């Protein structure tokens, strides 16, 4: 009994599309009638995901490091050559940077998390917004985290980067509010994906204990809301934050 | 290009269903396959709305003052006799109480706004939750306001009541988080309905000036998100607040 | 090493002044040079508290039920007869209403908590604000709770009442923003106003598990911030919420 | 009638101390009995500010780029040689980065704002926290902005950097909550640190239209709250955000 999201005729770019939440978003988008451009850093995994997802619809895989402007420019070009538009942008491709106190983390890792998780979505938005303006239509969905609302201990870099991504979402949504391009963020709690391998077990336990629903988020459940925000039904919500924390968040 | 929300086989109670946002929710729910129990104080208008909406699906109209426990009990009984379940509850039936400073409003009007807008949804939830527990399923959607997030000047009673409704939503969602009944609120900005007749023109202008999208909310747009929250696709969001303010709200 | 708050020549009304946080605020206000009007329900506890506090400065004990307009009017008159002004209003008369799920609490207790915790501060503000407008100066501090930010399970009435009090604070602060009367709320965690039952150590452990500082708030610590908000140095903060949750709150 | 903040015997580091809010904080800290280490980039402005402030108490001027680990290490050493401790850290070195839409700002300016406004305070905290842990005491105050709560249009980099700084504050406060080092942020509105161009009265009117108090924040008013958060009376607030927006912020 899933809702039938209407993405017919639309083109959806998904960063981080090779695995995890991004891959589940790709599956649901293809089942909703979209063409999907799957953007990811991991060229080998991306090839396997492309061939799996092609069974569901039109897919174009693009290898891109979303911290590098020149690679993003080439990715926009390849996407437009395949499909002719970018109607929907899902920024999904973050890293955790491991766990440690603010003063014990390595500064190069702190900077890397800010680069991948905050600078990256900024650079992708900078490249894609002019195309959405050209179209007179777009939807942008930034995948943040409940950590960006809350400031998790032992995850200061991750939390600051996702809090910053929420701030970017609020500014960009207000800049585009009269231009038919709506821009929102989602705040998931932990979902059991491969990103768990980059964290300490005690941090995973901590994240679970704070969830009133008493289980982790499933990627398919995340995709339901993410693609709602990528659809025309999302019509009067912009610069806003939509929660996926299983009852945890208090705002 | 609207999404097809799957409410097939479900029963939706809508308070305030005779007009405005509640009526638009009823239309969309019927088009989504739900049976609708339309609850409202205005017995005459409710009869006209029932006969209009019956063209779209199964409708049972129920006259009820949602400040009166005994009338709510009778309304639950009438709804169950018609349709056998209450799967979804949309609390929509608020009043504004006019406009004036906190110290110049009449205390009886201040109390009346709290009664209708906060006590009322509490009493309806109290009566309906045991039925949802009996079913092993429910969705509750409380229609608050951006005023409940922000505290509008000259609307202290309305703002306090809607802020209180958000607090109730957060408590109730956490109480039910392991019971398969998810509970969320929405925060609309102003929509041009008959509720405008109860406010001063300068307050209407104030509300509009704060909207980055530069227009009012349409009832049909509100219904898209309200019924998403009333669907099974809403799966890992509870005790949460979903915005409909056209870019205004900053949280 | 406590700060010396300058309340010299100011008159402070404290509701709930005979007990708990209100009593600690009274002690600190007298030590800061204020005259204090202690407003409370229990004439006997008031008389005892007045005798103790008179050793610190000028105190007027006022018996008043802050849910009753006529008693508030008599209380304002008695305060003005004693001291000639009301410069600062501290609303600290809240009750908890016990604990239970939203659908199992008694409706009359739900209503009583709304009346005491939300209607009461509204009624006191509506009587006191006109006096502050005559003076051209005032400070209002509403004691809310972290429950008003978060929606605690099994405390839906308490949480809704405190969330509503925060909404009132936001509206009233904006109404008075050019009138030299600043209006703010505080959100304490679990405050150690009472030694709990010797059999509830498990529940005490649970409450402390939500507080990163791993102890309860002391009333004297609350009074430091409450009276800062009651002082002239609070100069550019209004309609705002100041946290006292020991690291718990995430906004 | 200002409060007498007790900073007797304490050492306060102020980044951005030569100008604006940082200079006003220095004046108030010296008047409160503190020794002040003024940290700033401009040796010339630092020397002028040091000469003026030395009339109020003990001051050590430290030339440091707070984006450079090696310079921060030299700055901590010079501060400890002069004064023997760092009890209080005020991070007040932010830049605006100009204005423009998200897609038209220069990426190197976007990165520079993140570096100065988010990476810099992180680097200063990582050097100073170990010293506060050796002392068994500290207070950290991060000067953020209302833009970090709200996401101002045409200031996406500034807003994201300040939102990220708030996230860092929340994580670091919780990491230190049992270590006697409390960590909080302030959110000023438009502060009158500089007289704006004589031709921008229309833009000044627009900024003031968003502030209910209808004037700009004064640096000395900001310093009252900033140093309260730097004092022992700030005792049960950590990982929190204290507002200085003149009624604008809605959380
Ligand atoms: N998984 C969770 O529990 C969880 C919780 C909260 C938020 N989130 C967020 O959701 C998003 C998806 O998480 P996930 O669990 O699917 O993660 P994941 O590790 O399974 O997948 C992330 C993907 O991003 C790609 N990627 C990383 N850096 C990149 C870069 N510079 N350029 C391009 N691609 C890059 C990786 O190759 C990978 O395929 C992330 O932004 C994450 O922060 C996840
Ligand atoms: N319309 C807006 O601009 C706007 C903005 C923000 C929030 N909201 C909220 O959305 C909801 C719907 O607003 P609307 O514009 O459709 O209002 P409306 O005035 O058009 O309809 C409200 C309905 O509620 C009914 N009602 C009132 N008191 C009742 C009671 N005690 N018991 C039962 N029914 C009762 C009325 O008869 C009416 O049919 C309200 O809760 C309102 O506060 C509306």
């Amino acid at each position: 009994h899933m809702n039938r999201i209407d993405l017919e005729g639309r083109v959806v770019v998904i960063t981080g599309g090779a695995r995890g939440i991004g891959y589940a978003v790709a599956q649901r988008a293809l089942r909703s009638g979209a063409a999907v451009a799957l953007w990811d850093l991991d060229a080998e995994r991306l090839a396997r995901s492309e061939r799996e997802l092609a069974e569901l619809g039109k897919v174009c895989a693009v290898t891109v490091d979303q911290t590098k402007e020149a690679q993003i420019e080439a990715a926009v070009g390849k996407t437009l050559a395949a499909f002719g538009a970018i109607d929907v942008l899902i920024n999904c491709a973050g890293i955790t940077g491991g766990n440690g106190t603010t003063w014990e983390l390595e500064p190069d890792v702190w900077r890397q998390v800010i680069d991948v998780n905050l600078i990256g979505p900024y650079l992708v938005c900078r490249a894609v917004v002019p195309q959405m303006l050209k179209q007179g239509y777009g939807r942008i969905v930034n995948i943040a985290s409940v950590a960006g609302k809350e400031g998790n201990p032992n995850a200061s870099h991750y939390s600051a980067s996702k809090a910053g991504l929420i701030g970017l979402t609020k500014s960009l949504g207000k800049e585009l509010a009269t231009k038919n391009i709506l821009v929102n963020a989602v705040t998931p709690a932990a979902a059991k994906t491969e990103i768990f391998d980059s964290m300490k077990q005690e941090h995973i336990d901590y994240m679970l204990s704070k969830i009133p629903m008493n289980r982790f988020l499933l990627p398919d459940e995340a995709a339901s809301l993410i693609l709602w925000l990528g659809s025309e039904d999302c019509a009067f919500s912009t610069g806003s934050v939509f929660d996926l924390s299983g009852g945890r968040a208090t705002y």
